[PDB]
């Protein structure tokens, strides 16, 4: 991710009143995965919507929650 | 994009779907008969929800603002 993704994703974060994170991929383009204490968000990799979470890959047979496998590879 | 979405709705055993615009790219909004998901156009991925446009003063909660108005 970079550093201007994260500026705008981080800015807003700011503007919005939540704190710390950790930016990740996201399987979608134009979006990042954000660890929050508010739980895992996707953000727009121009800050302007966030999409609470979770994410489910759905292209196979049973939905595989992409978030919660990414929170045990992060935590 | 929505025979993509339609297949994916099919097999997960949602029946009743409405599909709308997202102000995300490359996404839509799903109204099932149960509430709201987001869903690629591809019909790979889905969210949970609820968005946030958070572009102005403070969060504001756009699927509320699509459910309100049915």
């Amino acid at each position: 991710v970079d550093q201007a993704d994260d500026a705008a994703i981080q800015q807003t974060l700011a503007k919005m009143g939540i704190k710390s994170s950790d930016i990740q991929p996201a399987p979608v383009a134009g979006m990042k995965t954000v660890l929050t204490n508010s739980g895992v968000l996707y953000i727009t990799d121009d800050g302007k919507h966030i999409i609470q979470g979770p994410m489910y890959d759905v292209s196979g047979t049973a939905p595989v929650n992409v978030t919660n496998k990414m929170l045990l590879k992060q935590l």
